[PDB]
DNA sequence: CCCGGACCTGTGACAAATTGCCCTCAGACGG
DNA sequence: GCCGTCTGAGGGCAATTTGTCACAGGTCCGG
């Protein structure tokens, strides 16, 4: 009942800094490239709104905003560096924008990873839509999975700001925010234990289930 | 022994950013 | 052919959430 993402590991794993409404385009980007390619993408405003339950108002403020903010943008495959955006976007039409995506990236979107589009359009916050795309990865047919994520990779690939590398940081701003919207915004119930070396808190090792 | 120091934890404050809302007014279209 | 309506491109708001750092309070190490 809803549009299937899929994609390469790869950008389930890669090093970037996006914000929601940019995330929330460039899964509606994946969707169009890969149902096919040169790179060139189209976004309705309309459609836009009703995906994801906004106004044609607050909507068109989301992908100009969005848009104007991948400037200077770039992505990386641990490495090897690439811009999203080859030109900046435009609109032809009212209501509709035009968008050129790097070619060379189509080979990274399309081992991989999946979730139904609905499972995290009410995600508010970007890091938690991180990890919620990188336990799919690790998602089983019936519904459940274990993985153990190592502290520094998840501070290098999402690029957490520059103080959750103090641990009491780290904990009180982004893993419990993100355990708790998950648990509280997608069909997915998580659960998580940390693993130490001595003093330091080195790993989360992360179980779930599906409900 | 106890010190100062280098680690670690959690919390109170405040700053910066983002949220869904609200209001204006001209474009595109059809009847 | 004009206008009424549906859109969406602008401009804003206050309330929350996210990002930063000082200080309280724990351990062990080496002198
Ligand atoms: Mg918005
Ligand atoms: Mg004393
Ligand atoms: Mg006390
Ligand atoms: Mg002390």
């Amino acid at each position: 009942n809803s549009p299937r993402i899929v994609q390469s590991n790869d950008l389930t794993e890669a090093a970037y800094s996006l914000s929601r409404d940019q995330k929330r385009m460039l899964y509606l980007f994946v969707d169009q490239i890969r149902k096919s390619h040169d790179g060139i993408c189209e976004i309705h405003v309309a459609k836009y709104a009703e995906i994801f339950g906004l106004t044609s108002a607050e909507a068109s403020k989301d992908i100009r905003q969005a848009l104007k903010s991948f400037a200077g943008k770039e992505v990386v495959f641990y490495y090897e560096s690439f811009p999203w955006f080859i030109k900046p976007a435009h609109s032809p039409s009212r209501g509709l924008y035009s968008v050129h995506i790097n070619p060379y990236l189509i080979p990274f979107f399309i081992r991989f990873t999946q979730f139904r589009l609905s499972e995290t359009k009410e995600i508010t916050n970007p890091y938690a839509m991180r990890l919620y795309e990188s336990l799919c990865q690790y998602r089983k047919p019936d519904g459940s999975g274990i993985v153990s994520l190592k502290i520094d990779w998840i501070i290098e690939r999402y690029q957490l700001p520059q103080s959750y590398q103090r641990m009491p940081d780290f904990r009180r701003r982004f893993l419990q925010v993100c355990v708790n919207e998950i648990n509280s915004r997608t069909p997915m119930r998580l659960s998580y234990i940390e693993k130490k070396k001595g003093r330091q808190t080195t790993h989360i090792v992360f179980s779930f289930r599906d409900i």
